[PDB]
């Protein structure tokens, strides 16, 4: 099908234009299809690109618009006061705004389909809003229309919403055009996906990217890939890779690091309405912020991450219990069997399940997946699925069974209710994870597991040491190994707050000098040096000339290979806002070699300093170039839970930030 309309290059300087007789006795039937590139890296607070209306004193909530904010928000209203309709459909964090210094032509389509009574809404070849309707308002059918309108809505002869921005290119069709023609639509992306809705994971969101440059050239990426919406544990999340063989260019289908099967892996599209939106999948086990580094001395790659049990996450987790038992300096899981009120039993050496009371072993052995056998033989439990086809979420038995984990709800034995820290193994770059091994407890067998910090570890330059930073209240607890993480032990570092968020990331700025840079509570990013490879570190001081929120966001920091205007530099990435997390930027820091203090000479904006930017990853890939996967929304927000295809990548040359 040909467009009905077609116009381009149309300069919206808050003043409307005006195209009703080239469009209006064009529109026919009841399905149409938008198709619109356009360019606002100014937009005002709340601007129409597109306008249908009846224009006449009286009918002013009668209109069709195509409308953004400048939180990077997009949607549509549909709205005719005879039929009693009033129909607003939108999603926030949908939008580019500026790339490199210059303006992002985003392609927007919307399709309007009366057959199924949907609208459905493409940004840049993702899918923000499909909804279906009971009854169907066809955009052109809206009593009275007398107007088309860009960059403006025009009610009762006067402009509305006016817009600042461009038009490059606008089409519309008098047909729903399918999902498939959509997608043969060329787009002019600045960004790509790693992960996203509808791949491997079958996760519909993803949150907490890494990204880490192996010796061989591969960069590897990691994730949580969330099922149930973009909360947080309690949920349902795994961990998921992918690497790039080619810088970044492109990247392979997702395999699972990490993952449990207590829980179906469904593709839900989470509500996102004030009543519902805290549904939270309340009885799965999940895994939340995993990190990676990779070991010189066997070449293996090492990823970690926090486990949760059945229906556990930061807000109910047993802050009192690390979940093992001390026997003679060495640590067993504790392990509770159905009906008993205390945990009565052990986990020792090659899995033999212990009963402590009686210290006898049992028939029971837990194996490398923490599967349950009893005699040998796998224990199963069933299956759970999640729906919400009663209005509410409901979380029941599926018909499948799956191996007994002591980490699900239904199993006969189960694991401590508080968090731990685990860690896999990957013998081929990220083609296949071995099964997760727990971490022994570092704090004490009262003191619940510390915090792991998401991004990277830390590989030593000059030694075989590797360092992976975690956190728990009052301090920063580094995870440090020499024997290529067979064996762990802990460096604490203190800091001036308790119950912070305290996500730290490391450099090595040079020979066994790390700095590590972190999250705090006073809107500030603070830092701490160890001149001894971790073994001890200094006070804590703020880097000013960065602002963050009162709670914070990760920061993520990495050592650039290359020197800048002659000196070491170290980049980093967070947002820059008092507000909220939006303002991304990547910040270019000289270390002065006199004292090692860091001039943060040059700032770059990601995208406007009113677009969201929340926890990001970066890397410095084998061409020199730097890549950016980043939370492209206010992940803190509650009007932003649970969008779609919001962690996005992009490269960067180190001229763009300079
Ligand atoms: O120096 S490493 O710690 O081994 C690392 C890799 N540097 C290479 C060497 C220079 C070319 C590309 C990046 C930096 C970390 O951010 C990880 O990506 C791993």
């Amino acid at each position: 099908i040909s467009p009905i309309f077609q116009g381009g290059s149309y300069q919206l300087n808050n003043k409307s234009i005006d195209i009703s007789s080239l469009l209006l006795d064009k529109l026919s039937g009841e399905s149409q299809t938008v198709v619109m590139k356009f360019k606002a890296d100014k937009p005002n607070s709340l601007q129409a690109l597109f306008g249908l209306s009846n224009s006449k004193a009286g009918f002013k909530n009668n209109y069709f618009s195509i409308f953004m904010r400048d939180s990077g928000e997009i949607g549509v209203e549909i709205r005719d006061a005879q039929k009693g309709i009033n129909y607003l459909f939108s999603r926030p964090a949908s939008l580019w705004g500026k790339h490199k210094g210059q303006a992002v032509e985003n392609t927007l389509v919307f399709v309007s389909d009366s057959k199924d009574k949907t609208y459905t809404m493409y940004v840049n070849g993702i899918e923000v809003f499909s909804e279906t309707v009971d009854t169907f308002l066809p955009i052109s059918n809206i009593n009275g229309i007398d107007k088309a309108t860009l960059g403006a809505v025009n009610r009762e002869g006067k402009e509305h919403y006016l817009a600042k921005g461009s038009i490059d290119e606008i089409s519309l069709f008098n047909k729903a055009i399918s999902d498939q023609e959509v997608s043969t639509i060329p787009l002019s992306n600045p960004f790509q996906l790693i992960f996203q809705s509808g791949d491997s994971t079958q996760a519909n969101y993803f949150r907490i990217p890494t990204l880490y440059t192996l010796s061989s050239g591969r960069v590897l990426s990691s994730i949580d890939a969330r099922y149930g919406g973009t909360h947080d544990s309690k949920s349902k999340i795994n961990i998921a890779t992918s690497y790039s063989d080619d810088n970044g260019k492109t990247w392979s289908e997702p395999i699972f690091a990490m993952k449990f099967n207590d829980y179906e892996e469904q593709l839900v599209y989470w509500p996102r309405d004030n009543k519902l939106k805290n549904s939270q999948i309340s009885g799965s086990a999940s895994f939340i912020d995993s990190s990676i580094v990779e070991d010189k001395k066997s070449g293996k790659t090492i990823l970690l991450a926090d486990v949760m049990p059945a229906g556990i996450g930061n807000n109910n987790a047993n802050k009192a219990d690390s979940g093992f038992k001390e026997i003679n300096g060495h640590y067993y899981l504790k392990l509770k069997k159905n009906g008993d009120n205390d945990f009565r039993y052990t986990v020792r050496e090659n899995g033999v399940v212990y009963n402590e009371t009686t210290n006898k072993p049992t028939n029971y052995t837990i194996n490398d997946k923490y599967e349950v056998l009893e005699g040998g033989k796998s224990l199963t439990v069933e299956q759970y699925s999640v729906d919400f086809d009663s209005g509410s979420l409901r979380e029941r038995h599926n018909g499948k069974q799956v191996p007994m984990n002591v980490f699900y709800k239904d199993s006969l034995f189960k694991v401590t209710p508080t968090n731990y820290i685990a860690m896999t193994t990957s013998q081929n770059r990220g083609e296949s994870w071995e099964q997760f091994k727990l971490l022994p407890p570092f704090l004490g067998e009262k003191h619940n597991g510390t915090y792991l910090c998401p991004g990277q570890g830390l590989a030593l330059g000059s030694s075989n040491r590797l360092i992976f930073a975690t956190y728990t209240s009052g301090e920063l607890t580094y995870l440090i190994s020499d024997d290529s993480g067979q064996t762990w032990k802990k460096s604490s570092a203190s800091i001036p707050f308790k119950n912070a968020t305290a996500e730290a990331q490391m450099v090595e700025l040079r020979d066994g000098v790390i700095r590590t840079f972190f999250r705090t509570t006073t809107g500030k990013i603070a830092y701490m040096t160890s001149r001894d490879s971790g073994e001890t570190w200094s006070k804590v001081s703020y880097i000013d000339g960065i602002q963050q929120t009162s709670y914070g966001t990760q920061v993520s920091a990495i050592k650039y290979s290359q020197l800048i205007d002659g000196k070491e530099a170290v980049i980093l990435s967070t947002p820059n806002s008092r507000s909220g997390r939006k303002g991304g930027q990547l910040v270019v820091g000289l270390v002065n070699k006199e004292d090692d203090s860091i001039d943060w000479k040059y700032h770059y904006g990601i995208d406007l300093p009113s677009y969201g930017y929340a926890y990001s990853a970066i890397t410095e890939l084998p061409n020199h170039h730097i890549g950016v996967l980043f939370e492209k929304y206010d992940s803190w927000s509650r009007n932003e839970l649970h969008l779609s295809n919001v962690v996005q990548y992009i490269d960067l040359e180190i001229n763009d930030l300079t």
